[PDB]
């Protein structure tokens, strides 16, 4: 069976613009991006998936999209929740469909908003950093930083909440 990471839901963002990488010892089977809160990735309309396996992004089925991936490679995954768009890195480089655009997704509707998401098949391994330590992210200096875009960890830091 496949293994299935998710942010918890509680801190799924609806709203603003969100970065966290993707870093694999493996090279096969494994997609990552960003899931509705609520099978294989993206293949229907609960998540948004790039697959660096067989080079497609994923949503209500697959389309070509950037290059594959390589052992040892990092995945930056940023979504702009006000302008509807995402975008991904492969060490640091951004990816584009065949048309030459740096949208993987675009126009989509908020909802109830997106939480990070990878999966892992057979024999994969590979995690998801959300850059609460953020010198330990590997790519985000080099494209996320400048262009707005927040570690994921920075929703989850407040753990506490108010009513009344």
């Amino acid at each position: 069976r496949f293994r299935i990471f998710r942010a918890e839901k509680t801190y799924a963002v609806k709203a603003g613009r969100w970065y966290f990488e993707f870093e694999m010892v493996t090279a096969g089977d494994m997609r990552v991006g960003w899931s509705r809160p609520g099978l294989e990735l993206g293949s229907d309309d609960r998540a948004f998936a790039f697959d660096g396996f067989k080079a497609q992004r994923w949503h209500q089925g697959n389309e070509h999209y950037g290059r594959s991936w390589q052992a040892g490679d990092v995945v930056g995954c940023m979504v702009d929740m006000n302008e509807h768009t995402m975008m991904f890195t492969l060490n640091g480089e951004i990816l584009l469909d065949d048309s030459g655009s740096e949208l993987a997704f675009k126009d989509f509707d908020v909802g109830d908003g997106f939480i990070p998401v990878c999966s892992l098949g057979v024999a994969q391994v590979g995690r998801m950093n959300f850059g609460k330590d953020v010198s330990t992210l590997k790519y985000f200096t080099i494209c996320g930083l400048q262009e707005g875009y927040e570690p994921f960890a920075v929703n989850t830091n407040r753990d506490i909440t108010m009513w009344l």
